[PDB]
Order: C-alpha cells, then sequence, then structure tokens
C-alpha cells in the first residue's frame, strides 16, 4: 500500500524529531545526541533508495507514535528498572506528573520536555480540518514570546536571578506541578511571586484561539466583554468558587489576616480546580469532601482551543441547556424545540455527535476504572489515583500513597496509556481496534 | 384551581388505600384497623360537603404521595418500640421492598403484613406501569389476576415439594413475592438450604423477573408464543449476557478451585451470581472465596436492573443497547460524516424523536447520580462505606458489601430521610418530583 512514499516521510519525520535533541547538550549529554544520530541515520536509510512521494488517522497516531518513541534510551544506562525507566520517560513526558521518586543538565532537559509538550500539544490541534502552508509558525511565535517574557520578568520582580527567574519559568511552562522541591510552591513563597503566578493562571488557561484576531491590527478585543458566553458561564463558575472558599473559611475560621487566608485560600483553589497541579495542601484545615469535591473540580479540565484536553463547557453546557431543552420535551412533546445559545443556528448532527462522544468517553471511564482495580491495584487509592489519572494532575490524595513504585509495570504499562489517553484524543486507538476498520 | 373537585377523589383514594388494612386484623395471636377509620373518616368529610367534579403530573405525583401516609403510624406506639425518625425509616423499609435493615431481629402478625406489604407493592408498582398512556376502563383487573394466581400458587406449589406444611411454603411464598432479600432467618438460604428449593427459586427468578407483558397475549387464545424464539433481540442479548455471567462463574470456579464436587458448586455459586445479580437481594455469601473484585463486579452487575416491562425500574436492555449500537453507528460517524446513517435493530423503523430523549434521560439520570453520591456523602457519611451503600441503595438491594456495615441506626436521621428518598427515587421515575423543583413550571 505505497509503502515507499510512507518510509521517506516517517524517517524524515523522525529525524524532524531528533533534530530537538541537543537540550543537555548545552549545559556541558551523550546519549541524547546519540539519540539524534540513530534516529538521523534512520532518516538517512529511508531517505536515499526510495525517492517516490503519493490513511490520514493512521498519520496522526503515527504522529503521537513518534513522539511516545524516543525519550527512553538514556534512562536504561537515574540507574531505574527498564519498565520503570519507560514509565519515567513518560512522567517526565507528556506533562503529567506521575512521581515515583537529578543532574542538572537532564532536569533542564525536563522542563524543556514540559517546553515541548506546551507547544506540541496546541499545533495540531487546530490543524485537524483538512480530516476534519505553514504560516502561523509566526503569529504564534509572538503570542509565546509574550508568553514567556512576561513570566521570566515576573519572577524577575520578586529579586531572584535571572538564573533562577527563567528556572522557574521553564518550569511552570506546561504546569506537571513540578518545582524545585517537591513541594509544589511550599518551598518558596515570596508573595509577589503567588499573586502573579495565580494571575497567570487564569489567563494562561483558557483562551488563546479567540484572540487569535490580536495578530491582525483590528482591534476587536473590547467587542468579547459583551456577548461572549464562555465568560459568563466561566465567571460563574469561578466566582462561585471564590464564594465557597470564602463561606469554607468563615466556617472554620482558619486564618483571621486576609492575605494568608485569601491568597493561600485561594491559590490553593485555583491551582487544584484548573488543573494547574500545583499542590502543596494535605487538605487537613479543610474537611474530607473538600478532597472529594476537588478532585471532582479537577475532573472539570481545559476551555475550548486550549491546552488541555478534557470535559469542555460547550460539552456540559450544551448538555444542560440542551438538558433544559431536553426538560421542556419532557412538559410536552408536541412541542417544536429550537434554541440557538450561541450567536448562530446549531445543527443538529453536531449535538448529537458529541454527546455519543460523552457516551463513549463513560465506556472509556469504565474500562479505566475496572481496569485498574482489575489488575491488582487496590480499591480505594487506586480509585483517587484513576480519578487523578484521567484528569493528569498527579498522586491520589485520598487515603495517600502517591508514589507508586511497586504496582505491576505491566499495569504501569497501562498507566501510561491511561495518562497519554488524558492527554491525546482517546478514540484514535479505538478506530485501530474495531473489526470493521480491518 | 377547582380545588372542590379534587377533595373528594383524593378523599376517596385514601380510603380505598385504607381498605386493604385489614391484614394482621385476621391473624389475632388494632392500630391498622385505626388508620383505616381515620382515613375513611377524612374521605367521609370530604365526600358530603362537596357534591362537585371537574395537572395530570400532579395526581400521579400525589398517588405516590399517599403511599406511606398511613405506614408509619403504627410503630411510634409500641413490640416495635424505635425512635419517630427510626420508625418512619423503618416503616419505608419495609414498604419500599428495598432491604434497608437498621435491625437484627425477626410479632408473628405484622410480619405477615410485612410480607404482604411485599406482595401489595409488587402488584401495585407493575399495575400503573403501563397506565402511563394518556400522558405518555378498568378490564385489566381480571387478565392480570389470572397471571398472578398462576404465579402465587406455581411458588405455593413449589415450596410444598420440599415437603415443610403448606403453612410455611406460603410464608416463604409470601416473603419472595417482591424480593427484598429476606427471609425467615438474615441469611437468605443459610438456615434452610434445601437442594429442590434452590434449584426451582433459582428458576423462578430467571423466569419471573424478565418480560410479562410480552406474554400479555397469553390471555386471548392464539399461537403468539412459540413465534418469540426468533422474534425477540432482547433474548440474544439477555441470554448472551447471563450466559457470561454463567461462563465467568465457572472459569472463576475453576481458577481457584473451589468446590470439586459439582452440585454444590454449580447450584450455590450459580444461585449466587444469579441472585446478587438479577436485582433479586437473596445474599448469604461474603465473598471470601471469590476475590474482592468480585463484589465491586457484582456491584457493577446490581446497576444493570430491570426489563422493559419488568417490576423493577432501573437502566434497561433496550437502552443502554441503543447506546452501544446506535452509539455504534456514531462510531461509523467518525469515518466519513457524509455518510447518511439509517438502521433499524427492531422491526420498526425507529423514530429520531424518542430517541434522544433516551440518552437525554441518561444524562439528566447522571446528574441524579451524582447529587445521590455527592449529596450522601456530603452530609456526614463516611468515604467507602457510603459509597458502596449509594451503588446498593440505587439499586434497591441492600448493604454495600465492601467494608461491610450494614445497619446504620447511628446515621443522621435527615440523612435517613434523605435515603427514604434516594432509594423511593430509585423504585419510581426519579424525575416525577423533579419537574417541581423548576422555576419555570410555577
Amino acid at each position: 500500500m505505497q509503502f515507499r512514499s510512507i518510509i521517506r516521510i516517517v524517517g524524515l519525520l523522525l529525524a524532524l524529531f531528533s533534530v530537538t535533541m541537543l537540550a543537555p547538550a548545552l549545559v556541558a549529554g551523550v546519549p541524547f545526541v546519540t539519540t539524534f544520530f540513530v534516529l538521523l541515520f534512520c532518516g538517512a536509510m529511508c531517505w536515499f533508495p526510495n525517492r517516490r512521494h503519493k490513511d490520514g488517522f493512521l498519520i496522526v497516531v503515527l504522529f503521537w507514535t513518534v513522539l511516545g518513541s524516543a525519550g527512553s534510551l538514556p534512562f536504561l544506562i537515574p540507574n531505574i528498572s527498564v519498565t520503570d525507566a519507560f514509565f519515567e520517560s513518560f512522567s517526565a513526558l507528556t506533562t503529567t506528573g506521575a512521581t515515583v521518586i537529578l543532574p542538572k543538565a537532564i532536569l533542564f532537559y525536563r522542563q524543556f520536555l514540559q517546553w515541548f509538550g506546551g507547544m506540541g500539544i496546541i499545533v495540531l490541534a487546530v490543524a485537524i480540518l483538512p480530516v476534519l502552508i505553514a504560516e502561523t509558525a509566526k503569529a504564534l511565535w509572538y503570542i509565546y514570546l509574550s508568553l514567556t517574557i512576561a513570566c521570566a520578568v515576573a519572577f524577575w520582580l520578586a529579586g531572584m536571578t535571572p538564573f533562577d527567574a527563567i528556572s522557574h519559568s521553564f518550569s511552570t511552562i506546561a504546569i506537571g506541578g513540578f518545582s524545585t522541591h517537591d513541594a509544589s510552591m511550599g518551598y518558596f513563597d515570596s508573595y509577589a511571586i503567588n499573586l502573579i503566578t495565580v494571575v497567570f493562571l487564569l489567563i494562561s488557561a483558557c483562551n488563546f484561539t479567540l484572540h487569535f484576531a490580536a495578530f491582525a491590527s483590528g482591534g476587536v478585543h473590547p467587542k468579547y466583554y459583551w456577548k461572549d458566553p464562555e465568560f459568563r458561564a466561566f465567571i460563574f463558575i469561578q466566582v462561585l468558587l471564590f464564594l465557597v472558599c470564602f463561606l469554607l473559611l468563615l466556617k472554620h475560621h482558619s486564618y483571621t489576616s486576609p492575605y494568608d487566608a485569601f491568597d493561600q485560600a485561594l491559590f490553593q483553589t485555583v491551582s487544584i480546580s484548573t488543573t494547574a497541579g500545583f499542590t502543596t495542601t494535605g487538605f487537613a484545615d479543610w474537611p474530607l469532601f473538600l478532597p472529594v469535591l476537588l478532585l471532582f473540580s479537577s475532573f472539570i479540565g481545559g476551555c475550548a482551543g486550549s491546552t488541555g484536553g478534557g470535559m469542555k463547557v460547550i460539552r456540559i453546557l450544551l448538555l444542560t441547556l440542551q438538558g433544559a431543552r431536553e426538560l421542556k420535551r419532557l412538559v410536552h412533546p408536541r412541542a417544536v424545540y429550537t434554541i440557538k445559545v450561541g450567536g448562530s443556528a446549531l445543527p443538529q448532527r453536531v449535538v448529537d455527535a458529541v454527546w455519543g462522544f460523552f457516551s463513549a468517553y463513560a465506556l472509556v471511564f469504565v474500562v479505566c476504572m475496572l481496569g485498574l482495580i482489575a489488575t491488582g491495584m487496590d480499591e480505594l487509592s487506586a480509585f483517587s489515583a484513576v480519578a487523578a489519572t484521567l484528569n493528569n494532575l498527579g498522586p491520589g490524595l485520598g487515603e495517600v500513597a502517591l508514589h507508586f513504585g511497586d504496582v505491576n509495570d505491566k499495569a504501569k504499562w497501562v498507566l501510561i496509556v491511561s495518562m497519554l489517553f488524558g492527554r491525546l484524543e482517546i478514540f484514535t486507538l479505538l478506530i485501530l481496534l474495531t473489526p470493521t476498520f480491518w
């Protein structure tokens, strides 16, 4: 099936991935250079005997097929077992805080991996239009420059030397919840960093596709204040979050001073809630239900045209508000229902497809919970772990045993696939399984 | 809003409910008689001053509302001496047909009435199940009577074969009419374990629980009965799921190598799997010879509950079937959105009208599920025991097996009231009280 074209294109892809492998070498390192050489060699052998050129789902799978391989070689010789080495590689990879447990070059590379993951996750994410020319690089390069320079200067304000500010900035690009120390923000708590970082968390997560027009000099920004459905819904949930935090604070009478109670409390609620992953609280001053509630909050993750693939506003919104239309259906079946919350008329093909996706998603959820518990994992610690795993924050808080090294490595391989599913569209592998497809 | 016409009909309804309140009075060795008199008095004061006569959802809510109005009065006063909230909870436990035990301990007359309550609940739930056509003449009362006579007589004679005196056979029969999971002793079959009863009862369980409205044609005399073998999908899907259940039981038996003899292992093992699975509620196993996942798996099995036209209202074959098969259509939609999908699993062409409602019902159901889990844990209940309890509660079997502490006398009584409403919600369509909360409705 035209294998000659596929070999050269795939080889070029592996070589291109390999070019971006000199990151630790800047910090005087050799295995990563070796990976570039081996894959480049692969590209070279693929490239020359075959010259001819010319499905798509196969390509997407091959895309993230690649991303998965690679990044596992320098760890078998960090002395850790091969399954654990692979698991750790994925742990560093995909911005998942999968801690079971370093060199200063490797650590820089790990934060760099977060950088690579962050840019990579949002580039083919709005490039699915042919299945459902490279000029977007510049406009993306400008927005990024604004994001990183702003973060670095913001860290600088505290007074740390630029290397430290840059180090923290690299750590927070694709937040997995990692920092210099295991405590996410407990080890260093300058007030300016906390306030500024929380602002970064709010601004950086929900929406950048909407502001793509910002590249054009039309000045369409003040229009978005009004009639933006996302803004009203999102503000209602977040403001409600603030009010409940305030109420909880008053009920327990935790901190009398405003600054610690508001910044620290707000920081914990926002950080855990926003799927950030920076957690430094054992939730003892909070009741037990707050960890459970927060975990449910963790499920709500990502925004439309955002870094994280999770349940979105429009999907839940459609179910609820469309659900309201269904409530109206319950009142009367003779009654035509057509309501358009959005400015456009909405076609009935997409809505049905979306909730169907949710139903299949539920099936996957059952598979993940049942499978992980089924493999030999404990009912509760794994239960919290699966909730956390699907979201991609970290270890399960309830009945804490954060580091699972002694769990079965084949299941660990399953954990890798599950977290990968957490980031990538889950049903790509699903298309592979079906018997009608063969 | 024409209140004079609601007063007489509702009063008549209360009096009618009261008419069948003489059940313990047959067993000498008064409060229930008092309930009949008080409600009859209520009907009387609502019948003579008003002579006039004349929405519908209010009436259905009201019918369900009537249950439990006079099901809790005789328990505050007297052998059952228990607190008022607990008395109400206990009343609902017996009445709801759920197995909500707070006590260990099972008056002969009161107990007879309790089993009788199971009889009342069993016929009552089925009768109004198909009477919802005006919103979505009483000639059915004899055709259901023949079928019911067949069911009760068959159960009694079946128990009689074992060799117990007819009173004991009838007692067990009354106990198994609507299946709470109760017997003379707390263990379902541990106290008496005769083999004929076990085999016959399992047959009873399989036949009784699915689907009897298909066999409503059994009353008019015709030959339609052989045709159903190839006629219905329900048989292929249901048989496939049950057979798979048998195979997994067989394979888990051979993996652990539990019992070498085939009589005990197949009947006891099969009995346990089917009984826990079929929303029956008869449980005598602590699941130690089974791994821990089997209790979890069984609880998931408990969620699958009811057949279309069956006594219990729980997720069904057609709903899940629609999601998966229609889901398959959805699966085929990722391949080409340009591709028209129209498929009819059933004999008729199926309309796109009802189908959105089914999954919408599931979505709303999930919302309710979140409310129940979050609310019960939120009230002050424990993490895990409550979690198993809510799964079990929605189904209406009994206690959560995992980390078992079935009896919860010391749990908060207002939440216990919430538990009562939750289990009732399991039995009746949850939404029937959801149309009250909406502000657009007022």
